[PDB]
């Protein structure tokens, strides 16, 4: 698809059998996402946004369909105030930016 | 242009007569900039994201050349980690999102 900008670039994602809202995002490097359950084990992260730092909880190789497209990678979990794909994920599902 | 998503997606960016370097950001509503002073009237304002809110100067109608498109809009000027062009710009140089 061809998304313009003059409103948020929501799209529907399914991680965890569960469907959720994400905004794609091409200032995000890392796929951020709500409080929720994963499988496996996590490690630590610390990212900073424009108004500092959160910690969150870093998950490899994560499931996760976005707008159809399959992805398999990082996804981390914290108090982020929308779920954000980042670019680890929109390479993945062969996204580019065009002007 | 094209821009793939393997890094960072930043272009050079003219304003207020300097030259500064900027983020693409698909998820920014607005435009931030570092400070800088910039002619005409401004307002306060907050706005937020990861970690938080930073409260920011609001200016309207201010001229920006992105990577060599001229675009007017609304630009915020505050303690922002990163220069970031937001959609209210991006949709003025024809900015969209392929995949
Ligand atoms: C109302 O208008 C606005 C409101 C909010 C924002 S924002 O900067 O807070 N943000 C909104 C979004 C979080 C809902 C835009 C994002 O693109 C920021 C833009 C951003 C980038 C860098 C620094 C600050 C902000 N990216 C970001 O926070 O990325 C996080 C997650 O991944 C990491 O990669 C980035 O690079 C490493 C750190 C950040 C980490 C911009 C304009
Ligand atoms: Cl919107
Ligand atoms: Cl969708
Ligand atoms: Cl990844
Ligand atoms: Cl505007
Ligand atoms: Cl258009
Ligand atoms: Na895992
Ligand atoms: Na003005």
């Amino acid at each position: 698809p061809q998304i313009t900008l003059w409103k948020r670039p929501l799209v529907t994602i399914k991680i965890g059998g569960q469907l959720k809202e994400a905004l794609l995002d091409t200032g995000a490097d890392d796929t951020v996402i709500e409080e929720m359950s994963l499988p496996g084990r996590w490690k630590p992260k610390m990212i900073g946004g424009i108004g500092g730092f959160i910690k969150v909880r870093q998950y490899d190789q994560i499931i996760i369909e976005i707008a159809g497209h399959k992805a398999i990678g990082t996804v981390v979990v914290g108090p982020t105030p929308v779920n954000i794909i980042g670019r680890n994920l929109l390479t993945q599902i062969g996204a580019t930016l065009n002007f």
